[PDB]
């Protein structure tokens, strides 16, 4: 006592269009599924790679997903107080 964690796993797929590559983190998080989505972009042409639109488009959805946890971190702390 107290040394108890735990674990996740967040499952991130990759889909490329074109032109138009778009991210999708999902997370089970207090019994509710939480999508982060995200879409680059890149540009039209030429082209690049790849590995840019897809590490671009995972940031942006991980930053939605981290927003939406923003968003339930204070929904919850105003949830806990005010309680009169």
């Amino acid at each position: 006592s107290e040394h108890v964690g735990k674990t996740c796993q967040i499952d991130v797929l990759i889909e490329e269009h074109d032109e138009r590559t778009r991210a999708k983190a999902r997370l089970s998080w207090a019994g509710r599924q939480m999508v982060g989505v995200g879409l680059a972009r890149l540009d039209p042409a030429d082209e690049p790679v790849a590995q840019i639109g897809d590490e671009l488009a995972i940031a942006r959805a991980l930053s939605d997903l981290a927003n939406q946890l923003f968003a339930l971190t204070s929904s919850d702390i105003e949830a806990s107080t005010h309680q009169p």
